[PDB]
C-alpha cells in the first residue's frame, strides 16, 4: 500500500507542475496581447498555489528525489533565481544521479543565478545520462554565452551553439522554442563569422519556423527581439522597429525592446534631419567643399582581378550594387551608434541631395571626417521609405560590407580598420 500511494503522491505533483508550466507556457492561447503586464503576476500567484497544493499533497511525507524535483521545478517557473529550487535540486540530482529532469531544472536555476559555468556543468552532465531535447536547447544556450579570454575559443562554442540547436530541433521538429534557438545560434554564428548573409538567412528562416509550427513562439518576446536586431544590422529598419515594438508589447515590464525602439527612432532622426541640411552646411560651404575635389581622390580596382571603374554621380546609381562605377564626394557630417557599428556618415558629390554611407565591420577608432573625400567602389545603394506610429522617415543610403573598400582622401584603408581578419 506505501508503493501505491507514494506513485499516486508523484501523480498528483506531477500533474500540479505539469499545469502549472501549461499554465505559463500557453498564456497568449487563453489571454490577450493586451494582459501582457499582468502575465508575470499571473504566474507568480499560480506557482505559490501550486506549491500550497504541492504542500497538502506531501503532508508530512518523506519526500523522494522526484518529489524535491518537481517543487524545484516548481519554484524554477518564473524569471528569477530560487536559492530554495537550487538547494531542492542539488538534493535531487544526489539521491537521483540519473534524473535528466533534475539536471536541468538544476542548471536552469544555475543559469538565473548568474553561475553560467555551474549551468554548463549540469546540461553537459545530463546528458551523459541521456540525450534529451531540453538539455541540448539548454547546452545550446550556455554555448553561446560561456565568457571566454580566447576568440578562437568563442568560435568554436558558436559553432557548437548551432551544432547542439540542430541536434535539439531534430528531436522534435514540431517544437518552436528548439527553432527558436535554432534561430539564435545562427543569429550569434553570423555576427562571430564577418556576417556572412546566407548565415543571417538561415537565423530568420529558423525563427519563421518557429512560429510556423508552434503558435507559442508568436508570442515569445525575445524572439521578436532577436530577430529585429537581425533586421536592423541588414538595415530593414521598418521590420526591425515592428519586432522591437512587438516585443515590447508582448514583455511591456521589460526596458530593452523600447530602449531599442527609442534608439533607433533616434538614428533615424537625426540622420534624415542631418541629410535635409546637408550638416547643416550653407552653400557656399559646400560649394568650397566640392572644389577641394580632385582626380587622385578615386585613388586605387581589383575585385579580390584588376577593373577600371568609372566615376558617376550618386544620383545616377541604380538600387543594389552598381557594378563598374565609383563614387567620389565630400564627407558633411558623420553620425554614431551606441553599438559603435556600422559608422555612418554624410556624403555630398553635387548640389543635390545628400546620400548615407553606413560602413559595417568596422573598428570602434575607424572613421572619416567632415572634409574629407570618399570614393566608393561599386557603392551599393537603397532607398528607404519607413512608416512606423505615424511618423515617415525616407532617406537613401550606401551600405558598404567593410571599411577596406573606402578610399579616404585617395588613400586605401588599412587592414586594422576592419573588425574581423582578412
Amino acid at each position: 500500500d506505501e508503493e501505491e500511494e507514494a506513485k499516486h503522491v508523484l501523480q498528483k505533483l506531477q500533474g500540479l507542475v505539469d499545469r502549472l508550466y501549461c499554465f505559463r507556457d500557453s498564456y497568449f492561447e487563453t489571454h490577450s496581447v493586451e494582459d501582457a503586464g499582468r502575465k508575470q503576476q499571473d504566474v507568480q500567484e499560480e506557482m505559490e498555489k501550486t506549491l500550497q497544493q504541492m504542500e497538502e499533497v506531501l503532508g508530512s511525507a518523506q519526500v523522494e528525489a522526484q518529489a524535491l524535483m518537481l517543487k524545484g521545478k516548481a519554484l524554477n517557473v518564473t524569471p528569477d533565481y530560487s536559492p530554495e529550487a537550487e538547494v531542492l535540486l542539488s538534493k535531487a540530482v544526489k539521491l537521483e544521479p540519473e534524473l535528466v529532469e533534475a539536471w536541468n531544472q538544476l542548471g536552469e536555476v544555475y543559469w538565473k543565478k548568474g553561475d553560467v559555468t555551474s549551468a554548463h556543468t549540469c546540461f553537459s552532465g545530463a546528458l551523459t545520462h541521456c540525450k534529451n531535447k531540453v538539455s541540448l536547447q539548454n547546452l545550446s544556450m550556455v554555448l553561446r554565452q560561456l565568457q571566454t579570454d580566447s576568440g578562437d575559443e568563442h568560435s568554436r562554442h558558436v559553432m557548437d551553439s548551432v551544432r547542439q540547436a540542430k541536434l535539439a530541433v531534430q528531436m522534435d521538429v514540431l517544437d518552436g522554442r528548439s527553432w527558436y534557438i535554432l534561430g539564435n545560434a545562427y543569429l550569434s554564428l553570423y555576427f562571430n563569422t564577418g556576417q556572412n548573409p546566407k548565415i543571417s538567412q538561415q537565423a530568420l528562416s529558423a525563427y519563421a519556423q518557429a512560429e510556423k509550427v508552434d503558435r507559442k513562439a508568436s508570442s515569445n518576446p525575445d524572439l521578436h527581439l532577436n530577430r529585429a536586431t537581425l533586421h536592423k544590422y541588414e538595415e530593414s529598419y521598418g521590420e526591425a522597429l515592428e519586432g522591437f515594438s512587438q516585443a515590447a508589447a508582448l514583455d511591456p515590464a521589460w526596458p530593452e525592446p523600447q530602449q531599442r525602439e527609442q534608439q533607433l527612432l533616434e538614428f533615424l532622426s537625426r540622420l534624415t534631419s542631418l541629410l535635409e541640411s546637408k550638416g547643416k552646411t550653407k552653400p557656399k560651404k559646400l560649394q568650397s567643399m566640392l572644389g577641394s575635389l580632385r582626380p587622385a581622390h578615386l585613388g586605387p580596382y581589383q575585385s579580390a582581378q584588376k577593373m577600371t571603374l568609372e566615376l558617376k554621380p550618386l544620383s545616377t546609381l541604380q538600387p543594389g550594387v552598381n557594378s563598374g562605377t565609383v563614387v567620389l564626394g565630400k564627407v558633411v557630417f558623420s553620425l554614431t551608434t551606441e553599438e559603435k557599428v556600422p559608422f555612418t556618415f554624410g556624403l555630398v558629390d553635387s548640389d543635390g541631395p545628400c546620400y548615407a554611407v553606413m560602413v559595417y565591420n568596422v573598428v570602434q577608432s575607424w572613421g572619416v571626417l567632415i572634409g574629407d573625400s570618399v570614393a566608393i567602389p561599386e557603392p551599393n545603394l537603397r532607398h528607404h521609405q519607413i512608416r512606423h506610429k505615424g511618423k515617415d522617415y525616407s532617406f537613401s543610403s550606401v551600405r558598404v560590407e567593410t571599411p577596406l573598400l573606402l578610399v579616404v582622401n585617395g588613400k586605401p584603408q588599412n587592414s586594422s580598420s576592419q573588425a574581423s581578419a582578412t
